[PDB]
């Protein structure tokens, strides 16, 4: 078989994309490997039946209590993402100079577009290397015009919706930070033109026109969703699926802010009464880490009644479950385009870097989400009034309906003759 590697940035946010274009690929007889960091394996909790390999490497940043790669890379994000990048340098060659031992010999190394110098260590090694976009295009264009310097971070860019500037991707959040964020963004288009394959994970109908100028420039291949219309960290499916299937259809709010965001005290309390004085059921995914900034006695006595309060949960399983009525969402790309891709319509709440770009296109191109909007607190006042938008409104049927029409859309995309279909055939050829 060919021998394909995969290395994702260590986040879940873009681990779990590129494992799920793995397991694409896979099915149709490519050998994967996974490239991890010692950090994220130790969160590995199944593998055994995907069939794919997995190679770690240092984390090449210090190592802070039990902490995820980004919590500490924040802490002085232009010296660790630089630390990051040697370190990753050095042991993604020293790895394939390994697997260079072995058959099938690697061929080429599909790898987290926010790292575009792993494609000279591809180039050296004898590699194709491909760039694996975690974000859609339209909201990749805008960092690309930030390498250009038509823009630096109303806003007019080609072929995206007028913009007010809490729109654009959000930089500012990162304090110290936002400069190396926002030069880090940016440097994704840097070498791009000598990409041997530049893959993004979102389907043409979704952003038609920026799919189009984008191509006009490189070829791109459009890829997704890769997530399957699974898992490997711990998502407590079974506790999960057997709540779901206790609730009527159209009736459970899904809350997560995904993997990395983390709301303050302040903020968990608005979010819990107004979950309370809904009177709805929700499934609320908060992190282990985070539960202690719950109230009281949220989580063992007050959400009882209606809610499941989880660590984490099988996210693509609990989109597709027809209980679901809606999902209260942080943006994060693999959010929007999973719950897009279910037909589920969403409560915006974005937190930072490209969610709330994310928000705008929900709540204004594809027009399948309301967004909350901040007093720098969301007010439980304003969440239940969302949550009634979505819920009770003559509006909320409409993005319901809206919703589904995007779902018919990524299925007949992912479906044989579909352009994601068809692009990730094509990259297939193209190895052999
Ligand atoms: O209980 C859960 C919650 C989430 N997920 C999955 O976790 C991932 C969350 O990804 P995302 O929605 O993209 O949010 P983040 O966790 O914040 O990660 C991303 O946040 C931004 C998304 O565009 C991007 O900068 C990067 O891809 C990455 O940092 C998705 O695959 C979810 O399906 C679960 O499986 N179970």
């Amino acid at each position: 078989p060919i021998h394909i590697l995969a290395f994702p940035f260590p986040a879940k946010g873009h681990i779990n994309p590129l494992l799920h274009l793995c397991n694409r690929l896979a099915s149709k007889g490519f050998k994967i490997t996974l490239i991890t960091t010692v950090s994220t394996l130790k969160s590995v909790k199944t593998s055994k039946a995907n069939g794919i390999d997995i190679e770690s490497i240092p984390d090449g940043i210090p190592q802070e209590q039990n902490h995820q790669i980004i919590t500490v890379m924040e802490m002085n994000m232009e010296l660790y993402f630089k630390q990051f990048k040697a370190s990753a340098i050095e042991n993604t060659t020293k790895l394939i100079q390994k697997l260079k031992t072995k058959n099938p010999l690697p061929k080429v190394l599909i790898y987290d577009s926010s790292m575009p110098w792993i494609l000279e260590v591809a180039h050296e090694q004898g590699l194709l290397g491909a760039s694996f976009f975690t974000q859609p295009c339209s909201v990749s264009a805008i960092y690309y015009h930030m390498l250009q310097g038509t823009i630096k971070l109303m806003v007019s860019l080609p072929y995206l919706p007028l913009l007010e500037i809490k729109d654009l991707p959000g930089v500012q959040q990162f304090e110290d930070n936002s400069e190396a964020v926002a030069e880090l963004l940016a440097d994704q288009f840097s070498n791009i033109d000598d990409v041997d394959y530049v893959l993004f994970n979102t389907f043409d109908a979704l952003e038609i026109e920026v799919v189009n100028w984008m191509g006009s420039k490189w070829p791109i291949l459009t890829v997704g969703p890769t997530a399957p219309t699974n898992y490997l960290f711990e998502t407590n499916t079974e506790v999960c699926m057997k709540w779901l299937d206790q609730r009527e259809i159209d009736t459970v709010i899904y809350v997560s802010f995904g993997s990395l965001a983390s709301l303050t005290e302040e903020q968990m309390e608005q979010v819990s009464q107004a979950l309370i004085r809904s009177n709805c059921y929700f499934l609320w995914v908060v992190r282990e880490e985070e539960e202690n900034k719950l109230p009281k006695d949220f989580k063992e006595t007050t959400s009882k009644k209606k809610g499941l309060v989880i660590n984490w949960c099988p996210q693509l399983d609990v989109l597709a479950h027809k209980s679901v009525a809606c999902f209260m969402t942080h943006c994060g790309w693999n959010s929007t385009l999973e719950a897009l891709c279910s037909g589920v319509p969403m409560i915006c709440m974005p937190q930072w870097a490209d969610q709330t770009t994310n928000a705008k296109l929900i709540e204004h191109v594809w027009k399948i989400g309301v967004g909350v909007n901040k007093s720098g607190i969301v007010k439980r006042e304003e969440i239940e009034d969302c949550i009634r938008q979505v819920i009770e409104s003559e509006r909320g049927k409409e993005l319901k309906r809206n919703a589904i029409k995007w779902k018919e859309l990524a299925k007949e995309a992912v479906s044989e003759g579909g352009s994601s279909c068809n692009n990730i055939q094509e990259f297939s050829s193209s190895l052999l």
